[PDB]
């Protein structure tokens, strides 16, 4: 399938069809991928530049009893290094119901929490495995 | 309230949610949408369900669309094939990637769209 | 060399390995050290084991050191207690963090140091 | 004592263990054998290692035997080749399924038998 863009050892798929957060993750899984994690400034830059003006689900979701933010691809969540990537004022847990995360703003400060059952475009990430 | 059966507690919800919002509720309660690994557990769940539909931990994974359990119990196709409603899973509309308990018998499971709202069942181990 | 039982294939090794080297071998065969989640599976395993000791997928995990299955089957402590040898797990020397099938009985499991070498049993689903 | 670097704490052990016994020690301390995801982290680790060999979270997984991280960080094979000692991994004796930090250089990693005993490095994120 076309639509996979390469960046630093991973391919990224910016969807054309919007889905709920979990239905997006399931699509990514059906393509041997996961909703993308973000672990560096250059990766965040790649994502929001490619996103343009559109909102995309990423692999941010609350997990555990405490509801700490986590990555669906099981990258350990680094709160210290992730603080710089939220939109100012986010996450705000509007309605006490915003348990998933999307990229929203055209900036390094781009993440927003939103209800998992809302439909948005989404970004899958899968590693390249050279022989 | 939680119900106890063979080393696990089970939560039969009173309010419906999407499959994933249900799983997040279970996770917030240190649990998961329930797996099913024996006829006695299947029987306990459908008898307790009382003829109502409840999300369980069934969901597709992998490129193959293989079914899986969200609590990471290995899914056993041979052992589980008799737990589906006859004709299910039929992936109706090409969009039924989660599973629920529906019919009151051992042949109980149906696949349904993950974004549909149903009551749900969490499962939590008792740990002495 | 794989033996079939109720939708799973099982490999009873002829070579002994440490618990983790055994698990690695199982992984290279698209499998894991076996979990045990029913009386009939326990019976099939101890009967086939024939009185020899085999590593199974039992291992301590998490901060509390509770017993777990390496294949990620949730561990049912209540229903598993009848599968340990009487008196086990006894954490001899404070260093027995993996488990094996030892006795030919439904009370079969013993905890032993993960770095000791035993025969091992892999399990993989019929797919 | 845990050493801090870029949002994670690190424990450099004083007693050697096998790879898996090392991982179990880390797990008992709410941690894992360390992953390595940047040049700056690789530099922090080998410089702190001071020329001694430490197990890290490198281990083979899957039927293919691809390298993986035990803390479940997805393994970036493209970006990690810079971190192996030239000529490694060489799977000596076809029995080297775990990895350690060995050479004090950005090219530091060696695969070695999982049953050999080395010092080890645990890693855990700061969680408020
Ligand atoms: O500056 S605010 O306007 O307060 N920012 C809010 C978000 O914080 C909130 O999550 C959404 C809900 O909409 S949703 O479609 O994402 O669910 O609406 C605005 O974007
Ligand atoms: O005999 S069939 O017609 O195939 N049975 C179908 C199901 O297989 C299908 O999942 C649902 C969709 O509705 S939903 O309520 O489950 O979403 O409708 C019927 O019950
Ligand atoms: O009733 S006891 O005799 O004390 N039971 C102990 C076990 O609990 C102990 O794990 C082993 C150590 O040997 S090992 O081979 O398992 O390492 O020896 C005995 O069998
Ligand atoms: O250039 S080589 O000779 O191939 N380098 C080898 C390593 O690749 C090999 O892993 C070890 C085994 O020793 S061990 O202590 O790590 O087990 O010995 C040398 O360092
Ligand atoms: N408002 C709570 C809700 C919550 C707790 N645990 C969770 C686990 C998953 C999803 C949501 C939660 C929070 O942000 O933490
Ligand atoms: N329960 C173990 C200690 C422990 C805690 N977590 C662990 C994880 C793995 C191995 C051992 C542990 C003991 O007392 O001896
Ligand atoms: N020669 C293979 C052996 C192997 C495949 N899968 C594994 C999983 C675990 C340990 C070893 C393997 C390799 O090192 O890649
Ligand atoms: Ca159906
Ligand atoms: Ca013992
Ligand atoms: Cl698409
Ligand atoms: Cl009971
Ligand atoms: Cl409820
Ligand atoms: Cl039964
Ligand atoms: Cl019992
Ligand atoms: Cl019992
Ligand atoms: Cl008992
Ligand atoms: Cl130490
Ligand atoms: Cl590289
Ligand atoms: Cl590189
Ligand atoms: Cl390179
Ligand atoms: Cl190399
Ligand atoms: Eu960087
Ligand atoms: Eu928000
Ligand atoms: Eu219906
Ligand atoms: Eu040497
Ligand atoms: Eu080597």
């Amino acid at each position: 399938s076309q639509g996979w863009k390469y960046f630093k050892g991973n391919f990224y798929y910016f969807s054309l069809i919007p889905k709920t957060w979990y239905s997006a993750e399931q699509f990514c899984v059906s393509r041997n991928s996961h909703l993308t994690s973000v672990t560096s400034e250059s990766e965040q830059e790649f994502l929001y530049k490619t996103a343009g003006g559109l909102i995309y689900w990423i692999g941010l979701t609350k997990a555990g009893m405490e509801g700490d933010w986590s990555w669906v691809d099981d990258t350990p969540f680094n709160k210290v290094q992730s603080v710089r990537f939220w939109i100012p004022g986010e996450p705000n847990n509007a309605g006490n119901n915003e348990h998933c995360g999307n990229i929203k703003a055209p900036s390094l400060q781009a993440w927003n929490d939103a209800p998992c059952d809302k439909t948005f475009l989404f970004i899958c990430k899968r590693p390249y495995v050279p022989s």
